[PDB]
């Protein structure tokens, strides 16, 4: 039965090459060896506005990211929607796994784009420091800083694109969100897709042991910093007097 | 089959010393919880009367968080004990053992806390009383929420149909984790987690075949507890600020110590 688990390991890893553009693989390349440009300070951060092309002072970095991870919330919803068994849900069921995963793979990946020395921006055409994501007025100063402590624990356990292609999956298809309605099928396409990722990380790292077992164990991380990260959305919501511009621009920002 | 007989023979020494350790096993539970015996039988607490005249065993909001409390310190002394008899605890950094039971110990606690409880209430007194759900979620703010997170978890979880062999071993693994802020040397730690979660897919493989899946399963159901004990948490936090009388335990305080 496993020639139906390695079918579906290929086909999960095509669909996300297809759905995300800066791959781990390509991320990685850029981190250690071409050189994208690099914010360190106050003055590197408008010297890269210039040239750079960015698509919107310390709240201007934050919003950036809202609209990086609106981006993100596309390419998750079109890779979700390429899972066997996904698009063949409750309707319902699909928004509720998308708006209570979206969350977690966009940490999952943005990972991919960390080392412990800062974090790639603008699709690998940039790269912001660890210690200037530290130096901003509060409460931006220290929003990363759980995000990095993760990233360097998750980028440990060294999977690549093919093993979080079905990781990736998992998560999606998480039995658990609030609010399902058939909670049934769900579990089962998420029952084939920890077997291909019990799979997967035998065949691929067969010197680790316990690689599934751990990276289960940093689902359960994951989400203390997704829910985390969201009481501290309601912080920027109450402080800042610079947090409401266009009407139009916060219903995109939802 | 001769390493996997190495992980069996883990797998009967953690079993041996969960009977050792804790009097009140789910078996033992299950068999108080079904109504099939006519000695193991509870009286239950519904009301405030069913309470005083249950006292024999056992502010009502505020005394019914003392006993709770009571039995939570009786668990950790528990929990120590069962942690000296995981092959190489005992052998790591003193500063790790007290930091793995420092995050560790409620963690379990709601685990096992779980087999004395169905959908109905939850087993006090060694078995010998049994507080309904109603009741508990019926006290005075805010202690009338301090019991539904603990609840709803459980009837998640004991979905699973886990005995006591498999608990044993899933307990052995939350004491033993490498993802603990404050740990010196992370990797002994690590070491020893890789045997009891071999040993436990062993377990789950064997105890459990038509259930498949199971050890996926149930290391997801790690991701309840933590939002269980950060909820839990946040609310002695209020507690603490409005009973300014309520006294805390050596045990507990220095547990939920900048945890
Ligand atoms: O004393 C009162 O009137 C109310 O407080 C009570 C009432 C009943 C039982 C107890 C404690 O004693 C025990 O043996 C026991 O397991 C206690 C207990 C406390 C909280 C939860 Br949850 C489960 C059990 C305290």
């Amino acid at each position: 039965e496993s020639a139906d688990l390695r079918a579906l390991a290929k086909h999960l890893y095509d669909s996300y090459i297809k759905s995300f553009p800066l791959t781990k693989a390509k991320a990685r390349a850029i981190l250690t060896g071409k050189s994208p440009f690099v914010i360190y300070d106050m003055n590197s951060l408008m010297m890269g506005e210039d040239k750079i092309k960015f698509k919107h002072v310390a709240i201007r970095i934050f919003q950036g990211c809202q609209f990086r991870s609106v981006e993100a919330v596309q390419e998750i919803t079109e890779y979700a929607k390429s899972i066997p068994g996904f698009v063949n849900l409750d309707l319902n069921d699909q928004v509720t796994l998308l708006k209570y995963g979206v969350h977690e793979i966009i940490y999952t990946m943005l990972a991919s784009l960390m080392n412990k020395d800062g974090v790639l921006i603008s699709e690998g055409q940039g790269f912001m420091t660890r210690e200037f994501l530290k130096s901003l007025r509060k409460p931006f100063g220290d929003f990363m800083e759980p995000k990095f402590e993760f990233a360097v624990k998750f980028n440990a356990l060294e999977l690549d694109d093919s093993d979080l292609a079905i990781f990736i999956a998992v998560i999606i298809l998480s039995g658990d969100r609030p609010g399902l309605l058939n909670v049934k099928p769900i579990e089962d396409i998420q029952d084939n897709l920890l077997q291909a990722l019990e799979l997967q990380l035998k065949l691929n790292h067969p010197e680790s042991s316990q690689l599934f077992a751990k990276l289960l164990q940093k689902m359960t991380d994951l989400r203390q910093i997704v829910t985390e990260h969201v009481q501290l959305l309601q912080v920027i919501k109450k402080t800042e007097t610079d947090m409401s511009l266009h009407p139009l621009l916060q219903e995109i920002y939802k």
